[PDB]
Formats: structure tokens, sequence, C-alpha cells
């Protein structure tokens, strides 16, 4: 057994999505001064699908950047826009050891000062190393160490789905 | 009318840094490799304190670092240890906006690669600004944007209290 269980199947994760767009405009009170910034390869298609969401009840468009960070390498960085004053949204595809979030976060300080900066994220393993939190979470996955996440995104994995594997 | 309530005194402080004690060994597991860092002034005479108490539980001592940052200023800053590879517990008296830990964890990243970082703070009175956490928390005090929280040490202030204010 290396493939374990599926954690999450594309319907559950859609509702996840929502429920993720919702939280987050309730949050910010609005759609005023909000920014997602998709990190993570992943993050990018899931920042974009929550954008396309917040559209769809909010009305208004929400700006998506991109900060494509990984551990520390980059493959292309985009942020059209002034980061600061507003209210960022980092999203996620899974949230581990906060390593990940916090080097991303670091970027964009660097970069501007934001009003305020969320996590958000489609999965959350848990195992912290780092006193990050991710503000809104897709679901809770209790995993063990050796375990493994994998998210599948139709944008690039050409299906939707969250597997559990082990070795 | 800026004095509102008084949110701990001394005997409920003192348990409550005992209870971060036990809650910070039983997370390292130990006293292997551990040790703390005080930041935001009164921060310092916690760690202290919390290193007391460990000790007296433990045996072993546990050192206490000092990185006195304050929003971006420091105005001592002492770690007569390696932070490579040890479980570093940072001690906070207040967590705010979250902006302060953030400061702090960001220093203690360019001076060296803890195991793991831990945040712990006597009070977290809410409205972070950043996806920070504390991992140990004395009380969590819900306040309101105008309200501020003074906490008060005999080491600095004479007295061991901590007082809700407002404007
Ligand atoms: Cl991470
Ligand atoms: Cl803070």
């Amino acid at each position: 057994m290396r493939f374990k269980a599926e954690l999450m199947n594309a319907p559950e994760m859609r509702r996840a999505l929502y429920r993720i767009a919702h939280e987050i405009v309730e949050a910010n009170k609005g759609t005023e001064g909000l920014a997602l910034v998709g990190i993570h390869t992943r993050g990018i298609p899931l920042a974009h699908r929550i954008a396309r969401f917040i559209a769809e009840f909010e009305g208004k468009e929400v700006p998506v950047g991109v900060l494509d960070i990984t551990l520390p390498q980059v493959r292309e960085t985009r942020i059209p826009f002034d980061l600061t004053g507003k209210a960022i949204v980092l999203v996620d595809d899974v949230l581990y050891t906060g390593r990940t979030a916090r080097a991303a976060l670091d970027a964009l300080i660097d970069l501007g000062r934001p009003r305020r900066i969320y996590l958000a994220v489609l999965v959350d393993r848990g195992h912290r190393e780092l006193p990050i939190r991710a503000d809104f979470v897709g679901k809770n996955v209790p995993t063990s160490r050796s375990e493994v996440v994998k998210v599948k995104v139709e944008e690039v994995d050409g299906e939707d789905r969250v597997e559990l594997w082990e070795r």
C-alpha cells in the first residue's frame, strides 16, 4: 500500500472552496482591497477558483497574484498589483510544516505592507514546525509522519482529487 | 475611563505559567535541545520564570535567550547558544496583531535553523493581522479594537497583574 485512501473528491473540493470563498469575504467584510496570491504550484489554480466563486456571489472580481514558491525555489512570480494596504490571502493546496507558507509570507512582506495577510489552504495535514496556522481550511487531515498528501486539480493533473499516501 | 478590569492576578499568572511550562516540555517530549527566547520586554522575565518552573519539575535547566524587539526596534539581543537544530520557544507577554511575533520569528531564522519554533504567550488578545498563532497561551482575552491589554510583572513593574484598559 503506497496509495492509502481518498481524502477528497471533486464535489467535496468544490464545496470546500466555496466555503473558503465565503469565509474570506466575511472576514474582509467585503471585497475592498482584497486580493489572492497562489503559491506552491496547485495553490495558483485554487486561488483562481476561489476568485471565480467570489465574483459569482459578490459581483466584483478579485485580483489573483502568483508566487510559485517551493522548498527555496520559485518558477514564476506575478503580482500585477500593489500589496500595500491590501487584504492579501495566500492560497496553498496543503499546509504541512508551515515552512513553505512562512517563506511565502516572507516574500510578500519584502514586496509591500498588506493591511492584513490571511492563509487559506485546501488541506491542513498538521505537523507544524513553525507558529503558522491557516485562517481558512478546506479539510483537516490528521496524518502520520510517514504519510503524504497528494492534491490533484484539473488545471494541472486533469482531475480534482485529494489522496492520502504512505511509505 | 482608561482602566476597565483586572484580567489576571498574581496567582492566576503563576498557575498559567506553570501550565505553559508543562505544555512546553510535553510538546518537546523532554528538555532535549530546548531553549526559550524572551521578546517584547516583559517576555524576558516570563521566559526566566518558565525556565525556573521547568527545572523545578524536570531537573535540568533550560537556556533563556533575549531578543528584546518591539515595533522595528531592539534594546538588547543575547542568545548564548546555537539556535540550529534546537527546539526554540519564543516567549511573549501579549499576542496581538502577530506582527511583533513575526518580526521575532524573522530574526531567529536569520540567526539559525531551529528544529522547531514554538510561540508561548501569557495572553492572546486576538485581532491577528498575520497567520501567526500561539502554541501555548496563558489566557485568551476577547477584546475590542479600542481596548488595550497591560501586563505588569514584578521584575519590571513591581507587581504581577494583567489589566484591561480602553479608550
Ligand atoms: Cl508549509
Ligand atoms: Cl503580536
